[PDB]
């Protein structure tokens, strides 16, 4: 029962074998997920579950530079349901994040921002109840 929206520091950064756990439950009838890994402003990796987007379900990602959004990419497969209980795992790679959801591979998203060690701060908003965030060295 973490207050929302979270923010879980991120010592030194992130580094390849940084992984990144999120357990939470989806609220009623939600809208969005969001979270930011986030490099002091920037947003280097941002992970944005849209239960209704058109009456469609995506998954968008992207980066924030100078408070500018790039490119997105988008992801279809969309594992999360309204009103159920979620684990998000992010394990830092050297070239991507890699993004598995209910111990399900979902997606990767390359590094953008390179300054891995600066990537500090994770924000974690949006219609969920947080149960946990954490990180552990694999
Ligand atoms: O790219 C991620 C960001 O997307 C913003 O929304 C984009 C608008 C601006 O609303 O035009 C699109 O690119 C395509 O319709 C939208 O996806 C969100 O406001 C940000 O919060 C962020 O998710
Ligand atoms: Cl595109
Ligand atoms: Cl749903
Ligand atoms: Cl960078």
């Amino acid at each position: 029962p973490l207050i929302v929206p979270y923010n879980l520091p991120l010592p030194g950064g992130v580094v390849p074998r940084m992984l990144i756990t999120i357990l939470g439950t989806v609220k009623p009838n939600a809208n969005r997920i969001a979270l930011d890994f986030q490099r002091g402003n920037d947003v280097a990796f941002h992970f944005n579950p849209r239960f209704n987007e058109n009456n469609r379900r995506v998954i968008v990602c992207n980066t924030k530079l100078d408070n500018n959004w790039g490119r997105e990419e988008r992801q279809s497969v969309f594992p999360f349901e309204s009103g159920k209980p979620f684990k998000i795992q992010v394990l830092v790679e050297p070239d991507h994040f890699k993004v598995a959801v209910n111990d399900a591979h979902l997606l990767q998203y390359n590094h953008r921002v390179k300054k891995l060690n600066e990537i500090s701060k994770l924000g974690i908003s949006g219609d969920i109840d947080l149960t946990s965030a954490s990180y552990t060295m694999i």
